[PDB]
């Protein structure tokens, strides 16, 4: 049972702003992947659970993309190391699940 904790204020795509960066609170707690508007918020913005991801991915300029069916979630990092251990946890688990 993969119980990684991941969490740190990285930036994630908003398209609802026409594609922007927007800092966020994000926590991966090998069952979901949540992030917030602060780390003092309650509640999440948004959650992702693990069963609804079909594929994590790195990509350009510290960049790594949480997809599910309908969806990509794009996050970045201040540095390369950094994505590669969110990218690389994301993808861990997600090989458990698919085993």
């Amino acid at each position: 049972r993969l119980t990684p904790l991941l969490s740190g204020w990285l930036d994630k795509l908003s398209p609802q702003g026409n594609y922007v960066f927007q800092r966020r609170f994000v926590q991966f707690n090998g069952r979901s992947l949540m992030y917030f508007g602060s780390d003092k918020d309650p509640f999440p913005k948004g959650v992702i659970p693990l069963t609804a991801i079909e594929m994590t991915r790195s990509s350009k300029d510290n960049k790594f993309q949480v997809i599910t069916g309908q969806r990509v979630f794009v996050f970045r990092t201040e540095s390369e190391a950094q994505r590669d251990m969110w990218c690389s946890t994301l993808q861990s688990c997600l090989k458990e699940q698919r085993l």
